[PDB]
């Protein structure tokens, strides 16, 4: 196996990254082995979405839970801070 299949491509990621990016606060987000990183904004958050909660997963362990009133830009701060790894991501609900 090598490095140039979807061991750090994760095609979840992207998932991620155009799930989260929608109608929330401004939000860059920029990929590291399989780390979510990310500039943002409060220029409107999440204002559409009501109330939904799900979490994201890396090496099968979590780096994520947010609710989309929560708005992921200031928990991508934070989330930053988890150590973020690579390996096994998921994508659901909690």
């Amino acid at each position: 196996d090598n490095q140039k299949a979807l061991e750090e491509q994760m095609n979840s990621i992207n998932s991620v990254n155009d799930k989260l990016n929608k109608g929330k606060g401004k939000l860059s987000l920029s990929m590291n082995g399989n780390q979510l990183k990310a500039t943002s904004s409060n220029a409107g958050y999440g204002i559409s979405y009501e109330d939904k909660n799900w979490g994201i997963f890396v090496n099968g362990e979590k780096v994520y839970t947010f609710n989309e009133k929560s708005t992921v830009g200031n928990i991508s701060n934070d989330i930053n801070k988890l150590n973020i790894k690579g390996m096994y991501i998921e994508i659901k609900q909690i």
